[PDB]
């Protein structure tokens, strides 16, 4: 079946404020004489009881005649795109229509299919008809619905990753999104792409974002493994290779980024995926990858730092050597190398790591001496920030003395190197 | 003879966004329900006409139950839904309401058929596929664009009565003119006495109804020529006097709302209306409708006092002799008074009505000044009244006032 009644879903399943919104979009149809539809996402999400509260209109006219037509109607803001024909539409609810020109009796349905055959995948490229006429109707030229039914992830034409090879990451992201599978086919093609170079031919920006996209779905680990499974990965950044070792690695990061974020804040995830992907990475094939895809100059240093005293933290882990001792490994990093280290950690050593940390921004206080004080009064620069420093680590299992410490410590300065007052 | 238009660019055009998004998704609904769906009445009327309407009154054909318990599954109010009359009423926000009601498809022509003018029966179908068409079987947009006021059949008085009333007062509302055979079918069934065999509730909205519209003088003058006053109350002659009396009436109306407050009209016109009537006469009137039992006493205050009041106009008597005659009667009684009026005289009049509604402020001094003054009982009424006469001619101190009030009291006789 092509089409299909869908109605009676659309009032079960649809808040009444959105469904009236729908009649109206609809009605407008009618009276400005344009096709209507919605699209995409929501007719996917609709027959899954999935709640999608984004809007993806297209007519068969014109958006922006449309839209302003609409917009006499509907209390909001209407944002204006002259080129390419669409218009945003934000309500009062807070939600946002989206209406789009479908790509140019009536042969209507050989241009809404046309529009939809421009998708993705099957699932994706379903619509409903708005127009009051023809309101429960659901268009599925390709087989997306069945494919719902099975949980088929599947491309629309032969070519489709050939035309956007974006859509490579986009196809794994999926599954992990519904528990669906790639069917036969599409996984021929999609590996195919990958192999001859389509990636390396789609800029560096458009993969980030749906890399980006991907590391926010359900079960990241799940995808990336998919995407080593298919050797995108390498095809991505031509250093890493996906080993059992960058997997367990892969593997930790993923299972600590979330105690990582309760307790430090915002994690990046694409930048600690990037703190693997990228280690051990050479200066040259380092820039290659930095300057395609926009990445943080800094990078190397906290990777190559996290690379080069990983074993040195695995060893201070054992013997549970006191704390003061991996203060500087940590320093002031980021929380994607906060996360970097923990994906050498499994266990106990997980856990006192943690518990290090744990500290080194929780007991840094440092109360009394202060700043100020110290021009008691020393004058140097880097002496004042040093001496800080030396009375902070102590601290860092220190027992008490807020004051009395940096008299203590004042002992092994004036002898050596410093001396002065 | 063309019964369809296309009024849907002028419901864009005049109807408020916030009710066409209403109608449209009415109409909808009805599709959802394999209903057809009008609005009709006085908006289809006030739509044609450039005159804003927040009445939206919605007929169906099928079950206006099943219709507005439907319509609220969407809809944002409350549903009073009265099951018996199979009509219901959906109370939205913003103060707004819609009533909806019942029953080829065509029978909204039977149902638009029993009304009463021309101009009130035409409807505008809301399913999307018919959405701003205009349905009108019996020449409403005709009528309608010609400022004609015709019934639909040759029995709506004798089938509502009450139309005679109405019929006039459209007339007043849009300045429009009964047409022809209406006129002969309208003066019928009032000589038939058909106006009369209504109950006295009914009659009686609609009198008020015709009294808070446009040209009330005009209106009921017209009630005149239709026979329909001599017709409401029995002994109640329209005369050339009494004509006369009502346009004083209404000249005035105005300056006694400007200076005393709300005026009812329903009444102000019976005291013109219901002068000189036999205690029985005046009780059948008062029983039919429900006039208050002492409007009859009142009516005759003024007209008895009138011969007396206008010899102190003239004589330009001190405000002290007019006082007991305006004392704490109602503005309808004040308007009867001023329905004998007219420039001269009337201007004075006003003069001492303001004198007499002002200095009436008994600065100081009233009723504890007279109860430990040592006087008890009704008498301290009286004696507050005789200083507040020599005030309103101007006077000195309220005590010199008490002290040669009292004691002249005295020797007249003993307080």
């Amino acid at each position: 079946q092509i089409f299909r009644d869908v109605s009676k879903l659309l009032v079960e399943r649809v808040d009444p404020k959105i469904l009236n919104l729908f009649r109206l979009l609809g009605k407008f149809g009618d009276e400005v004489n344009m096709p209507v539809y919605v699209v995409g996402g929501f007719v996917r999400d609709l027959l899954l009881g999935i709640k999608n509260l984004d809007i993806d209109i297209v007519v068969e006219g014109n958006a922006l005649e449309f839209a302003e037509y609409a917009k006499r109607f509907l209390p909001g803001k209407l944002v204006k795109h002259d080129k390419f024909m669409t218009a945003s539409l934000f309500l009062k609810g807070g939600l946002r229509i989206d209406i789009a020109t479908a790509r140019l009796p009536d042969v209507e349905m050989s241009t809404i299919k046309k529009d939809l055959y421009r998708r993705d995948f099957t699932i994706n490229a379903m619509a409903i008809k708005l127009n009051p006429k023809d309101f429960g109707l659901l268009i599925d030229f390709f087989g997306g619905y069945r494919d719902l039914k099975e949980g088929v992830i599947r491309v629309l034409h032969t070519l489709s990753f050939v035309d956007d090879p974006t859509r490579i990451l986009r196809a794994i992201r999926f599954e992990q999104r519904f528990d669906f599978r790639i069917e036969e086919t599409t996984e021929r093609l999609l590996k195919q792409a990958v192999e001859e170079g389509y990636l390396e031919r789609t800029t560096g920006p458009r993969l980030r974002q749906e890399l980006e996209k991907i590391l926010e779905e359900k079960n990241p680990l799940k995808s990336i493994r998919r995407m080593a499974q298919f050797d995108v990965i390498k095809h991505l950044f031509p250093k890493t290779y996906y080993t059992p070792s960058m997997d367990e690695k892969m593997e930790n990061l993923f299972r600590n980024i979330p105690w990582v974020e309760e307790n430090f804040g915002e994690v990046d995830r694409f930048y600690a995926v990037l703190h693997v992907f990228l280690e051990f990475y050479d200066d040259e094939s380092w820039k290659e990858v930095r300057d395609r895809y926009s990445l943080r100059r800094n990078l190397i240093n906290e990777i190559r730092h996290v690379e080069k005293s990983a074993p040195a933290l695995l060893e201070m882990l054992s013997e549970r050597v006191p704390a003061s001792f991996v203060y500087p490994l940590v320093k002031g990093v980021s929380n994607e190398t906060i996360c970097h280290f923990l994906a050498y950690l499994s266990g106990e050593k997980e856990g006192l790591f943690k518990s290090y940390l744990l500290k080194i921004k929780n007991t840094k206080l440092e109360k009394i001496n202060g700043e100020y004080l110290i021009r008691k009064g020393i004058t140097s620069g880097k002496i004042i920030g040093e001496v800080l420093e030396k009375i902070l680590m102590k601290k860092l299992d220190g027992d008490t003395r807020d004051e009395e410490e940096i008299l203590e410590e004042v002992l092994a300065s004036l002898e050596t190197e410093g001396k002065l007052a």
